[PDB]
């Protein structure tokens, strides 16, 4: 698993990205963006290093983004630091791609990462050959979503609420080895204060429109993924109703829970194969 790690300076701060494999003339880069509370390794290593996935992605160059302050070893931003909005995080992507001189990507995002890459694709559609969107929720919180959030926050800590964004309450109750591991990752994150600022940016996101005036806005192939009964199911189901069905696939996974790329890498690998196959 040899790689090389870079960053770029942008008007909204520095962002880190890690490159595996080598670029090739025909082919897009697989470009990933992780969810709140994770980084590229805790979000994507279990999938990307799954043996059957290694086979599928070996000949692609992979560019794995760590959002600002989420990279391994990140300093904790001083309290008061104004963290980029999700839109601003999407606006850093052209800098990364310009630095690498990679003109085309297949974006793979989870949660907030899926929003960010969707925003990027709307901004620069001629650079995106497809998107894999896990747990995408493109809607801003309304008054009532804020009400629910704030009420929950009376009895839940920030880390509790981030774990509830990532996993179903049923999973969190069941103390599987995975959940125990990820509880520790989030609760005890040395950069938890940074993670919280990314959480806030996610919660404050504006509407991202996959349709306008009843017409779909995204023009690339999209593979939607969510767990059945998982926190973001209704949002992903709604996205599926707004995208062009001739260019869209939707895996609602029966037994995946909130982070399907962590629990069902075998099933997701076969999905990835058919998404990338020529
Ligand atoms: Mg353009
Ligand atoms: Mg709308």
């Amino acid at each position: 698993h040899h790689h090389h790690t870079h960053s770029v300076e942008t008007p909204y701060g520095s962002v880190t990205f890690t490159v595996y494999g080598t670029p090739k003339p025909k082919r897009p880069a697989i470009f990933t963006y992780h969810d709140v509370g994770l980084n590229y390794k805790s979000c994507f290593q279990p999938l990307f290093r799954f043996g059957d996935m290694q086979e599928i992605i070996q000949n692609f160059v992979r560019v794995h983004v760590d959002a600002p302050g989420m990279e391994e070893g990140a300093p904790v931003f001083p309290l008061g630091y104004q963290y980029p909005s999700l839109d601003q995080l999407a606006d850093m992507i052209p800098c990364i791609l310009q630095y690498l001189n990679f003109s085309t990507i297949i974006g793979v995002g989870v949660g907030a990462g899926a929003y960010i890459l969707s925003r990027y694709a709307l901004n620069h559609p001629d650079t995106v050959e497809g998107l894999v969107l896990i747990n995408i929720d493109p809607n801003a919180k309304g008054w009532m979503d804020w009400a629910a959030h704030k009420l929950t926050g009376l009895t839940s800590s920030i880390p509790d609420m981030i774990l509830g964004h990532l996993f179903s309450q049923e999973e969190l109750s069941g103390n599987s080895e995975l959940i125990q591991k990820y509880r520790g990752i989030i609760q005890h994150a040395p950069n938890l204060e940074n993670i919280e600022l990314y959480w806030n940016s996610y919660n404050n996101r504006r509407d991202l429109n996959f349709e306008r005036g009843g017409e779909t806005t995204l023009k690339c192939p999209v593979m939607l993924v969510v767990g059945d009964q998982a926190p973001h199911e209704d949002a992903v189901v709604e996205c599926n109703s707004k995208l062009d069905p001739t260019q869209t696939s939707f895996l609602k996974m029966a037994d995946s829970g909130g982070q399907p790329q962590l629990t069902q890498p075998g099933k997701l690998t076969e999905a990835f194969k058919y998404f990338l196959q020529g």
